[PDB]
């Protein structure tokens, strides 16, 4: 009786959701997923720490038993999959950068290890995962060259980013390859992301897309997001995915006032925020091809623990699978 998000936006972009693997054996989760979403991301199950293993010898092997379940589900229900993520400073074990004795690998050895990782993961899902977050969160505006000093930078160096895109494009030449980041609409970080992606495109690096995470709060200025998308879309042939959208009911990451249940006026403010947001996304439908929400429903949200244990209601569906005020205001950005 209520309308399907994917159908309402069928002319505009894919509507996606980030999922932990347990949802596939919960009939009520499966009902909400298949009604509303034609795209899915693994919330954690395709990150390097979720696939990388060592045996007793210290030899590296890959466990795809959980990741394969996402492709199986997607094929059964006619959904596309965003692969998240190949190269990241986070959720990657420290031993991946080291030999049997805990010394840093040589640049040559780590380039080889990166190549094998990307060829194995992207190669296994060739033709089945239409888009990859190849590199995640490489930008740090506090550094002279604007690049985070992770183990990737320390062990390989600043070309680790373009090498990751090269290897992913070799493993699946048909995949759309994304650079993904957060605070992507803050002016200093936005300008560094623009410059990184534009320069890589100009020297023929196979990057096809910017992933804008859109981890937002009610304090955020949607005007800044409009401006960021205007800047990014001036890069010839780039498309944009909104990769991890959520809207915290809080106005910072450490609120002094925490809600047990959300005030009506706070759900209404969130509904108006999501309305303005989807107006800006539709305005940029020429460049935006996928909008993915970081969680199926409010009680599954990472925002209930990652910044401290608290209730938050950041999504379009509540704890009882029911549409929120924001659901209706998002639908009405079209209807
Ligand atoms: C899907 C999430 C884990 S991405 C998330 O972005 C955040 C920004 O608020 C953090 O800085 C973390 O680096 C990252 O885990």
């Amino acid at each position: 009786q209520i309308p399907s998000l994917k159908d309402v936006f069928l002319q505009d972009f894919k509507i996606g959701v980030a999922l932990p693997v347990r949802v596939f054996s919960n009939s009520m989760d499966v009902e909400l997923i298949t009604k509303h979403f034609n795209s899915m991301t693994a919330e954690n199950e395709m990150k390097p720490e979720s696939i990388l293993r060592r045996d007793a010898s210290g030899k590296i092997y890959y466990d795809f038993t959980v990741a394969d379940r996402y492709i199986e589900f997607a094929q059964k229900h006619g959904m596309v999959v965003r692969g998240h993520t190949l190269v990241w400073h986070s959720q990657t074990p420290e031993w991946f950068f080291k030999d049997e004795k805990g010394n840093l690998l040589s640049r040559e050895a780590m380039i080889e290890r990166m190549r094998e990782y990307i060829h194995t993961v992207v190669g296994r899902y060739r033709g089945k995962v239409y888009a990859w977050d190849v590199v995640n969160e490489a930008v740090d505006e506090n550094q002279p060259d604007g690049l985070r000093r992770s183990l990737w930078y320390q062990v390989i160096g600043p070309d680790y980013i373009e090498l990751a895109f090269k290897f992913a494009h070799e493993a699946d030449p048909d995949a759309l390859l994304f650079y993904n980041d957060y605070n992507e609409f803050f002016p200093k970080k936005r300008d560094i992301i623009f410059k990184l992606v534009k320069e890589m495109r100009e020297k023929g690096v196979p990057i096809h897309g910017i992933g804008m995470q859109q981890h937002l709060t009610l304090a955020d200025n949607v005007g800044w997001i409009d401006i960021a998308i205007q800047k990014f879309k001036t890069i010839s042939g780039i498309q944009i995915h909104i990769t991890e959208l959520d809207v915290s009911v809080y106005k910072s990451r450490s609120p002094s006032i925490i809600y047990q249940t959300p005030p009506s006026e706070v759900l209404h403010e969130q509904a108006e925020f999501y309305r303005k947001l989807f107006e800006i996304y539709r305005k940029h439908t020429d460049v935006i091809t996928n909008v993915t929400f970081w969680g199926l429903k409010d009680d599954y949200s990472w925002l209930r623990f990652f910044f401290g244990r608290r209730n938050d209601w950041p999504l379009l569906f509540d704890e009882n699978y029911q549409p929120k005020p924001a659901f209706w205001s998002v639908i009405e950005s079209v209807s």
